[PDB]
């Protein structure tokens, strides 16, 4: 039970240069209290001063709610519009309570010591929520709407990308179990059910997204963009950066990908040649070490390159934040692409079909159905042990490593422990959950019992991430978006690529020489077939109008209906009898002489 | 100079059943004059009664203009909104003058003798317009906007699809002349310039369309649909037809296409075998007759099948008129597809590559560069002679075939000659102008001097159609639409198909056997390349925002801006000085003991 605290600002004051710190502290307190929010000061841990803020006069906040609530009517966020009477008719949920206060602390008014503004956690909510998700098997729609209020939309959107990827993994699980029991291995009919399913999930998601963004009322938030504060500009007109200076910096991404093809490629050369060096030249030390080299070497080489990619993203300047996450993810996607697939491509397209010709520079049948075992059993239980147990143990032994006070002796002892954690972001979870999908879309026909093991690691990741957010990471500052950023696009590229490599595989590792002809014809057939079932499920799933969408078109019409119903509410042979007389006259005149 | 007449209704009364005709005539006159428009009666020609209507009280018409002008604000046709004051601020153009009167004559109120309602022509406008288009080479944007006012939007839209297809034919003309002079015949570099150009024209058109539909203010008219009056319905809910009865009728289209593959295919078997029958077994009668068999046999076999296709479209019932032209065109497209290409496919994919194997059931090099000469010189000058000269001669000799009267002796003699003509539709012109594009998109690399002859038959068709509308067809009843109906889609299919067949051709009629390998690899490369340059010109031509579009986003904002600016216009350590005092105290308290 927090003491009504809405935010906590850190304001670290070090030993050196501490004389520009007290005046800057007064500059912080005055600028905070002119906005209209109270302040308190406690101790930190070593040299810091945890400043506590909350809103004080509820009328200024209730008008502040209105000052953006009828800002959302302006830019076409929602259609409807409600004199400070937005509290009883439709209340303020805990998204809009904590976002607008965060919009009052950082503002364009129309600081090199503040470490990190961060909200607090309510632990009376956590032991209900993490328990009640673990006694259910499925999850209802109304339980995701109980995670929107307390965390935001962009944290609540990832849990709806998981739930609607759960229940579409049950199709190629069961029809993947059949192709492990009934049909033989590497068969073509699995390579089109996995070809068909990777459009039905991808297109039923893009229709469920614009429905579920209507019901929350945040449909058009991607149209508005706001300025990132670290933007630079030479001369204003709205500000502008010289765009030809961005071409000189964006081109350095090509020596990043050129470093990416050689770095993650260097590990598989270490993996392949150490496999032979321990084979020919401790017998049980030979079969346990190339596993333990690949689980401790890979997330270090993916750490130093992504940290180099995060540095390249800040040097390449960007204007808007929506164009900032559209370039961090692409420079991070190619990095995690060549790390979690170039151990698998080189086995299936070079090692197993060309195992005769590469030999003077035999072939064993136990590698492609064994390396796919790696990325499905032992590279997930080393991941679930790392994503939860390692930070929980690292923070528990660190708690023992230490060397008005009525209830504040414990309330400071909760919030001081918070600020040494990391801010949880749903960028990394989407990057994993979009990389894991690949295996069951490109390299799945090489071992058709891959879906039925991924469906048990998404009934735990649906509650592992619910555990990680509340025991090992401070609450994310709530944001709003409509779709899953740029992830949806690079989800499409993991569909077409999955439908090509898969077709080539259903032909090589199965005509006597199996090369040139059947291979190219099979890939062309499986590619053209994809580009035809990407239209029919763009045609069946486009004549089905959603219920939500009705709530937009009616209220657009009904408001437009109500708006104008509260504001308005020569040859002259004249004589209509004269005209019909000659009409009955002329038609008999034409028929009394013929 | 017409006498203010806005429409002419025919009302043909025959010999038999003429007793239900005078009472029905009075039923016509009364229902016309209760709407509020005057009536006059003249003679017809043989048994008819040309009824003349015009609007009488300009206040009822000026409110009728408003009754749909603020109907267009309701359904989101345009954003802006102007008490019968829509005459001086923005006047009524001659589209909206003649459409609304036509919307008063046919109405849902909220007749088996009336032949055809049709507007009249102003011949003081025609001799200016057809002359002034023939003294210019190019055409300015402001001259197409002088054809919108007098004819509509859907007649004025076809002249903007021609003008922006004129000036993009100048690219593969000049770079087609080079591939006839510099480079050799059947070269691959022409097969990608024709591959690139068929996206740049197709994507620059779809961007110029939403611009030019903004400036006319008819942007969203395709969203509204209205009921076709000949619709049937069993039980209402808005009415509804049983949709499973439509599946029983729509399936009969498959025996139409199955009749289409055999009928137009039967003519080329007649073309091929009569060529040999006159070759072996009058020397100048041998080289002139297979031309004269193909120009008089083809538009008869395309007449009886399209008339069968028009009968199938009326039997298959449809609700809305927008779903009526989306099924007449598709059933007419496949008919004109297999007639103007299956004489050309069978030559280029069977005759010239497989000329050895088919021979016992030699090969000559003079057929593919001679049959492409047919569809470019002699099948256009037989078409321009048919589209203009034949109906003008047929109507001139028919004028000699005949067997209050102050100025009405000549004014009846103009309007009586009108009603025996045909109602001009821009469906057929789009069908031709979309079929002719194919030759320069699929079969163009087989004879790279095809564009430079199509660019002189579109400087005449740009004024032949301007001649046909005013000398040989009554004025079309003005309509409104935003895009070129369903033509734009089946324009896209003529792009991908053009990029495949063309790639196969650049490999067959040019490895020694030229088969299986290079062929499939070349088509795959030219198809994948297409699907990559369909993204870059969906990315360069999508970061360029149009000027028109600015006029929508500002006036949406400025109205929304103006609308709300004309209606509105605990731990308590209180004392901001107390808070900053302990703040300067604690940071020294933490640094007077360390
Ligand atoms: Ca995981
Ligand atoms: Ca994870
Ligand atoms: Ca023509
Ligand atoms: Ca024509």
């Amino acid at each position: 039970s927090n003491f009504g605290v809405d935010f906590v600002i850190h304001y670290k004051v070090p030993a050196a240069e501490r004389d520009e710190a007290e005046a800057g502290f007064v500059q912080l307190i005055r600028a905070l209290t002119t906005v209209g929010l109270a302040t308190e000061v406690r101790h930190g841990e070593n040299e810091s001063l945890l400043v506590f803020v909350k809103v004080a006069s509820p009328d200024l906040f209730a008008k502040q709610v209105y000052r953006a609530r009828l800002g959302d009517w302006l830019h076409g966020v929602r259609v409807s519009a409600p004199i400070a009477q937005a509290l009883q008719d439709e209340p303020v949920v805990e998204a809009e309570r904590l976002r607008l206060i965060y919009l009052m602390i950082t503002k364009p008014h129309n600081w090199k010591h503040v470490e990190s503004i961060f909200p607090l956690h309510s632990h009376s909510f956590n032991k209900e929520w993490i328990k009640k998700w673990s006694s259910k098997y499925t999850l209802e729609q109304t339980d995701i709407d109980n995670i929107r209020d307390k965390f935001g939309e962009s944290v609540a959107f990832y849990f709806a990308f998981l739930r609607s990827y759960f229940r579409f993994l049950v199709i190629p699980s069961a029809f993947g179990f059949g192709a492990w029991l009934l049909l033989g291995q590497f068969s073509y009919l699995y390579a089109l059910l996995c070809g068909l399913w990777s459009v039905v999930f991808f297109e039923y998601w893009k229709k469920q997204e614009v429905d579920l963004a209507v019901q929350w009322g945040v449909r058009g938030v991607s149209s508005i963009q706001q300025s990132r504060p670290e933007f630079e500009w030479e001369h204003e007109a709205v500000k502008v950066y010289p765009p030809m200076k961005r071409v000189k910096t964006q081109l350095l991404q090509i020596p990043f990908a050129l470093a990416c093809v050689v770095a993650a490629g260097a590990l598989i050369v270490t993996c392949n040649s150490l496999e032979v060096f321990i084979n020919e030249v401790g017998k049980q030390y030979l079969g346990f070490l190339p596993t333990i080299f690949l689980v401790i070497g890979t997330p270090t080489i993916s750490g130093v390159l992504m940290g180099a990619a995060e540095k390249l993203n800040a040097m390449e300047n960007y204007a808007t934040v929506d164009a900032h996450d559209a370039a961090l993810i692409q420079k991070q996607f190619v990095l995690n692409f060549m790390t979690s697939y170039m151990a698998l491509f080189f086995t299936a397209f070079v090692y197993i079909p060309f195992g005769h010709i590469l030999h003077p520079f035999q072939i064993n049948p136990a590698r492609i159905s064994n390396q796919m075992f790696y990325f499905t059993v032992t590279a997930q239980i080393v991941n679930f042990a790392t994503e939860v147990v390692v930070p929980y143990i690292k923070q528990q032994a660190f708690q023992k490593a230490k060397q008005d006070h009525e209830e504040e002796a414990e309330f400071l002892q909760r919030v001081r422990e918070e600020c040494t954690l990391e801010e949880y972001d749903v960028s990394g979870d989407y990057r994993e959950m979009v990389m894991q999908f690949g295996y069951v879309a490109m390299f799945s026909v090489a071992w058709p019992l891959a879906a039925c093991c991924f469906l048990v690691n998404n009934w735990v990741e649906l509650r592992s991430d619910a555990l990680k957010i509340a025991i090992s990471s401070r609450r994310p500052i709530p944001w709003r978006t409509d779709s899953i950023g740029p992830w949806l696009t690079a989800l499409s590229f993991l569909s077409w690529l999955g439908s090509i490599t898969s077709s080539a595989i259903v032909y090589l590792c199965s005509a006597s020489p199996l090369k040139a002809w059947g291979l190219l014809l099979s890939i062309l057939f499986a590619e053209h077939f994809y580009l035809v079932v990407q239209l029919a499920v763009r045609f069946v799933l486009s004549k089905l109008d959603s219920p939500g969408l009705q709530k937009e078109r009616k209220e657009r019409f009904q408001t437009k209906k109500r708006l104008l119903q509260e504001n308005l509410g020569w040859q002259r042979q004249r004589g209509m009898q004269e005209t019909i007389e000659i009409g009955r006259r002329m038609i008999e005149q034409q028929l009394a002489a013929g």
